[PDB]
């Protein structure tokens, strides 16, 4: 994959927390993210794609990635998923926005679901 | 999995997309996408992860995944996650929230990410 | 404003919500919002915009409005922004995309949004 | 207002654009917008609401406007929605998530909407 070398390794977001991915020439993304903030401790099993193939324009390389809120410490009933690019360069970053979704009954479905923005570097 | 047996199979959205999913004991979502609607064509590799062990008071089951529209046919520089929870029964509903961002220019990065919801049945 | 008589009325939306609203020639709205859901009674201030000048080739009209969770009776310390188009027809709908924001703690701002799907009717 | 006095004046964003707002003592905000990218030249009507109320917790303030890009050079037959929170203090902020609609046949509706993130500061 083009930025699999800048996309593999570990990010941090403006919260604090841990993004440890590594990219596969097939454009698997797999890993562990670790959450500073919300109902979350230690790692939790992460998944997603990138584009292996990227425009050669200057264009970020597109890319997503979820993870369910369930590991052998706790349960938060939810799942956060980040969409966004790769930026590379020698300030590097992911810019993402992501849905955070949790399980609800039918009555509390309509604030079922959050939406936020993570900018990942590979400093801090 | 709770909800492995309920989620493992094939699902269609409102605009006659084809989801195609198995989910693992430990959380995982592995399969395919087929788009009835923008730059595709064929399949193309999703991957995600779902709360294998959810709420037993009702609530529905926090999910999400990730497709890249590259595929061996066409490359669109772009990735899709959809975050939503399935509800199981007799009309089993996967009700998602999604983002598709574009690998794009930092000039047009303001535009680079689309939101929507898709409705997936396991019929039609 | 083109659609002004179509948009100007009482609509419902699929949680049972009352949008009552008046479009003006200049592409104002305003009227009052009823939420059949969460931290809310009665009526509140709604205004936004409109498109009063639309594409003549079957496209939608866009449209927002705003509601803070604030009258006489309530405070929820939030606001609703509605984004969407109004699509004419025998079976008319404002389709819309939401996002619902509380003040927080900058500790907690991470949490402060929720998006979600509205589709309004002029009938039930 | 308990922000009256702090929302109201003028806002740049992080993009360049310049938002000039005054906030009613009743939740009203009302002022121009002016973009400095995508379809857009000049200034736009804006209308929305605020939290006159807000929580005494150091909370921030909850508000939202709306934008129709239609204005007498141009008309993108679109409009953005801003949900966000207020912050006070020596660098006060102006927090939001927005979603950009655009009028669309059906056949293109599920790409109708754009979501993004602005942050608004009294300088630069």
């Amino acid at each position: 994959g083009r930025d699999e070398a800048g996309i593999t390794g570990t990010w941090y977001n403006q919260l604090g927390s841990t993004f440890i991915v590594t990219a596969g020439a097939d454009g698997a993304l797999t890993g562990t993210y670790e959450s500073a903030v919300g109902n979350a401790e230690s790692r939790y099993v992460l998944t997603g794609r990138y584009d292996s193939a990227p425009a050669t324009d200057g264009s970020g390389t597109a890319l997503g990635w979820t993870v369910a809120w369930k590991n052998n410490y706790r349960n938060a009933h939810s799942a956060t998923t980040w969409s966004g690019q790769y930026v590379g360069g020698a300030e590097a970053r992911i810019n993402t926005q992501w849905l955070l979704t949790s399980g609800t009954t039918e009555a509390n479905a309509w604030a079922s679901t959050y939406v936020g923005h993570d900018t990942f570097t590979k400093v801090k």
